[PDB]
């Protein structure tokens, strides 16, 4: 009842309202569905599980899981749900799969994440409309950015923890530079080529908003969150909005063992932590700290970090912390330079970790979320 | 590692746009998590995860668990997640809040479901609105009651389970204003007063839908769903639209021992099961069946069942498959007399079960849900 | 080349979202374009123009004024314009009609106005709708009751006026209170027997507003407009939003001799003044200043007015500047306790006016209109 | 009182959202009213009415006619109303406008049309939108291109003058093709340059359909409004949606005399005639015949021809019933090739004949519109 990964693969990311704005956070699901299945060696038919982490569900039908499931040829006899924890919703869903692995309830199961921003509505109210009318909600506002309760927006709360490590703009744009740079420099090299799958729309290939930089113009925006004169994060250090899915295959030991499989890496450890929802960005941390005491490692141990890049800041805050090598931290870049699609993005930065570790190499990701929660996992590259 | 249930409450059910309307699906969440965690006699503080089904999310914020979680007065530190399984949502909720006991993860977990179907929105989509302008979708119809796949609603899916059993509009039509009578018989006794937790608004107190029923009307009914002349599913044999919550706290063997508790039930068992979306309605049966094999059991074994109204036909089919006494079955009444908030219908059916079976007895609820799947637990009443 | 009134009838008008919610102003000018035509004893062949006054023309269809004359089998030949200019519309198309015919163009035509407060919609701008989302605007705000030059409420703007002449609470509310008076005893008497004409929907037979006085209520109202503390219209001393239609035949001398008509009364002339926008309470008593010194008249000439009360300002101030006997003022009531809906309210107060006139009387109906400007005309009956 | 055009003005007609998107028809009509006003040689200050057409007035505010003359520094004294007979708006406006005139009420007045098609809006319905959602109407298509009378297209209507002439495809296309280079060749030999006045946004100084021409596309298009095989109407050879305004200032006799005036054209005569509304295409021939018989004037008489291009039947209609030498009609293009601002054509129509044709010519424009009805004006160039 070991919980192995036996294939780790995503979209390309797209911008807003740009490439993939016609294919829904189902179609993404899909993709990424059936090409894990394909580099798991196993038949549709053996998936017991899909799990699918989405945040902005409206408009999508019911049940996106059992929508993707059905549509990848995986048995009506499996089971399918959508979970919701913000930015760590397909974090969340790995950590379920692997759960239902370990008490023994399966043996093979799918998790995935997959967000269309791209396709998120605006809402008119239930009831008659007042004299004077109403405002029309937008869901990436409402259900997405801003944090539910301090109604304020994430990139706002974010600004508190800028002032606790007493960050600077000149560190929160640095770091952006140097995440596009990374970018960049993989995609140059073509260190996605493990991971990536294309997608039929004529093709997207390769990630979109890395290639959106305007170098010159980082230290002229203005702080787009506190506008008191002491704010620091703007659009150019901040994440952005984007569409794109990833997905793991999971099967116990007992798979492995019985099929000769060649499992990719191993899960050998998850974490969650919790703090006050305005202190989301330093949550990671806790995670992690927790996750390496009850593992006996320490953060020597690890060869390799993701840590999802909701802002600048919070790659800024995790090191500092835990006192990591920056050089070891999101070495293939992170999301301000890739894009945060958000219910894809806790799968997608496992699918970057593990493809960028090197056989028997320790490997952490780790993914804060709006409310103040974070997620983390330890995994072993085979 | 045995799963006890602690407590296990409910807001009586509301009719649409009626006397809940002014509360979210988050305050519902808030009544009964707070009034289940007070009658667990165990403090908010101890409260290690919240797990909380929703199916019509949009406008309600980020992650409703969370915002429920935090409002309740359980600590920061604890995980909370939504998730959506369509009308299993809840189910699936206890059964990742009685997993996470077993897998020895944690000790003490809320599991509920909330849904206010009076708020769910229209949606205006995204990108610039063409000549001749667009359809505003609504919520209720996309994400809640149309099946994805088969894009039908789920009356129209259930006729087919109708055709397959050979049930008439004469059967469906009894059922359900057998239902009503059973719900009005309970409400008459007192006997949801263990189980049904007032609501401020001045207050509510008893359940709304049963008292609609207009007897003389129920065989005047034209079918709603398929009107090709064959049609048997009616507005008065089929379950409304509603609003309301409902909530259990899990804990282990370890900590009723170490705290000398007296919990109202044991989990014993969970199982799932699924099928072609359009056959939905026999999901659970097929459920049931796997849970008393895999226990064991037969269905003689059983003192009562609930099995969730979705239909007047989902009643019927479980009974005849399983060849039940129906005087055994949803004693209390059903979700065609007594309403069907989707997110919230999983752990009510739970907690009318509770409280209907009296000690030593054992007791299966069931639920299917749209897409093809159903769920289903079996309990002991201690 | 005089011009004469034939007919003048009007429906009883409704409240927002009652009764007359089913029909739209079409179907409300059609109604009084066919009785008015029945009424002036010409075959519908011989009405040669049709004018209509409209305010909130959103949704209603090309030109309205077509689909009006049409429906009225009036004949394709016959020629259809619908025109705006607020409050006054209808009184507009009234003196339309006359000029049409003082310059010989015209022999016969029918001018009226048609307003459906309650299908008045809202708006969703064009072109895609940015992050954030935007509001929705009410036709009724922005098409119909704020001022555009002054960007706020005309009722905001009555207030200059109200303190210009020294006016107070007690004044407004005793003048609304009295108009329901004389509303309710019109209608008591039958006095508006002769012009109503009753709209089938079961049917529409008395006016509705005036029956929704609650008088001891009146005093406890807040000021609507402005709550600096210096406020004074409210709620119960401002108009209403209604439903309804009115409607006058005029035809020249020619046409009366030719026929040997009985016309009910006689245009003798027209007068039309501005002044500044925030001001435009005080324009009717401009106009008629003008009206009565090209007429070689005094106000002592005149046996009856019509000043309409788009607030109990309007009326104070009209009765004020013009050294009026206010017993000769709105006999009948006017639109604080009859309602105003706006397209219709100019042709309503002239067939009132008409009705309430005993033969060989002058009378002078005056109207306002938000942007500053009035009309007014005066009449005798025959 | 007869009745002189003292000024003739346009902005350039831009495309539906496009160079003119920014700014409303009230700022359009601002625009063509102050130059009006400048090039009259009159003061503002001696503008005694200004009446406007417009026929998608939503979300404009109240009676633009009044917003314009304000901004315009027109005295608050004067009188503004705003016209809606669809495509014929403004023509109406300038008939009112010589009326006014010729009866002795008015000495000067301002006639014009403005239309920001780019700005009409989307409807929701008032009052609670039913379950399963309302479709949100497009204000385009529902008060500008659909008859209301016959519930379809003006285009499909149009597709029965099509049939009744027996024109075809071929001759279709030609006209359309032709006004595209009459418009071209006009605007590449300053034929335009005594009527444009340019727009401020950075700023509009030609007409923008005109370039848009595709040639060999033309034939490759599918009928836009006839599907069943006998459709010859397309988008090619169908006016496009547009932004513009166009305005007249119109003086009497006596005011020319006294001012020692110089205008540039005399108003001789107008007539309007109409027919059924499926019928409208051919309403500007009958009111053609109806203006030369009361003038005494044959068709030989008239120097130069507008007809509003609707479609290119329009033209070709007029041209075959008055048996007309084609290279006498639209000299510089025409809607087709120009565009169509609905409320604005009727004056633009007016503004091209006038500097189009040489002293002592006589002139005729005629407009028909949705509804089935046309009007026309004879006009003398000085
Ligand atoms: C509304 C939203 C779409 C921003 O609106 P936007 O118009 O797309 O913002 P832009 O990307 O255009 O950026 C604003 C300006 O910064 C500039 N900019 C943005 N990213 C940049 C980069 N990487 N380099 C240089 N300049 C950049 C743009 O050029 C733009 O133009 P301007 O300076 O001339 O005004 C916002 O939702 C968003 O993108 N991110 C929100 C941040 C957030 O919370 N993300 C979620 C992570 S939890
Ligand atoms: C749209 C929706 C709200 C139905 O619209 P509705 O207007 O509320 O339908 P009503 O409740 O008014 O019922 C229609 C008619 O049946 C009658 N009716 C409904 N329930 C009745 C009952 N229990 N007894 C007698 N008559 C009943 C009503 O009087 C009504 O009036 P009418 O016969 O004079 O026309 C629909 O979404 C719904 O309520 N249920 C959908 C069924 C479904 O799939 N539920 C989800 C479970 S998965
Ligand atoms: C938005 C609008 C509909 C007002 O909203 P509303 O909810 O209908 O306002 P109400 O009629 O309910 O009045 C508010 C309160 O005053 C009271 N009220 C209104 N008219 C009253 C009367 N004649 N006597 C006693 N009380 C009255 C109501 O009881 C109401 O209840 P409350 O005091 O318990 O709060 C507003 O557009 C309107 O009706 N008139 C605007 C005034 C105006 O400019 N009219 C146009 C003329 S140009
Ligand atoms: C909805 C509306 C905007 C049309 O939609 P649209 O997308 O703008 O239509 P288009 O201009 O793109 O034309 C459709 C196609 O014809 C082509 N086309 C349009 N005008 C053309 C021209 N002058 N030459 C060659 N091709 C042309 C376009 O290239 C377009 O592309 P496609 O062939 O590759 O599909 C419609 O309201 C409209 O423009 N006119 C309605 C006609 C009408 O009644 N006008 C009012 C006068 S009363």
């Amino acid at each position: 009842k070991d919980v192995y990964i036996l294939s780790a693969v995503r979209t390309p990311i797209a911008s807003f309202r740009s490439t993939l704005t016609s294919l829904s956070a189902v179609d993404l699901g899909i993709v990424v569905t059936k090409e894990a299945i394909k580099r798991s060696l196993l038949p549709s038919s053996a998936i017991e599980e899909t799990i699918v982490g989405n945040v902005l569900s409206a408009g999508l039908g019911q049940n996106i899981a059992r929508q993707i499931s059905i549509a990848s040829e995986i048995p009506k006899s499996s089971q399918c749900v959508t979970i919701n924890k913000v930015c760590s919703s397909s974090m969340k869903a790995i950590i379920m799969g692997a759960q239902a692995i370990q008490v023994g309830y399966r043996r093979i199961v799918v998790a995935l994440g997959s967000e269309s921003m791209s396709n998120a509505p605006f809402y008119v109210p239930r009831g008659e409309i007042p004299f004077g009318g109403v405002q029309l909600v937008d869901a990436l506002q409402r259900d997405g950015l801003m944090d539910s309760i301090e109604y304020q927006p994430m990139g706002l709360c974010a600004e508190k923890t800028v002032k606790d490590y007493a960050f600077t703009r000149e560190q929160l744009d640095a770091y952006a530079i140097e995440s596009y740079r990374k970018a960049e420099h993989a995609w140059k090299e073509g260190a996605f080529n493990k991971e990536v799958v294309p997608v039929s729309v004529v093709v997207l290939t390769e990630d979109e908003e890395y290639k959106r930089l305007i170098p010159e113009k980082v230290p002229a925006l203005h702080p787009a969150f506190l506008k008191d004169g002491s704010g620091t994060i703007t659009a150019a250090n901040a994440s952005t909005i984007n569409d794109g899915a990833a997905a793991c295959v999971l099967a116990s030991g007992e798979v492995v063992q019985e099929g000769r499989l060649k499992p990719i890496a191993k899960v050998l450890s998850y974490a969650e932590a919790g703090v006050e929802p305005i202190d989301f960005t330093v949550a990671p941390a806790l995670a992690v700290k927790q996750l390496l005491s009850q593992s006996g490692l320490d953060e020597e141990s690890i060869a390799l970090w993701e840590i999802n890049e909701a802002f600048s800041v919070t790659g800024l805050a995790f090191i500092k912390e835990l006192r990591l090598d920056p050089k070891r931290v999101n070495v293939r870049g992170g999301a301000v330079a890739l894009g945060h699609p958000l219910g894809a993005s806790g799968a997608r930065i496992v699918v970057t970790l593990v493809h960028a570790l090197k056989s028997d190499e320790l490997g952490v990701a780790a993914i804060c979320n709006g409310g103040g929660e974070a997620s983390a996992i330890l995994i072993k590259k085979l």
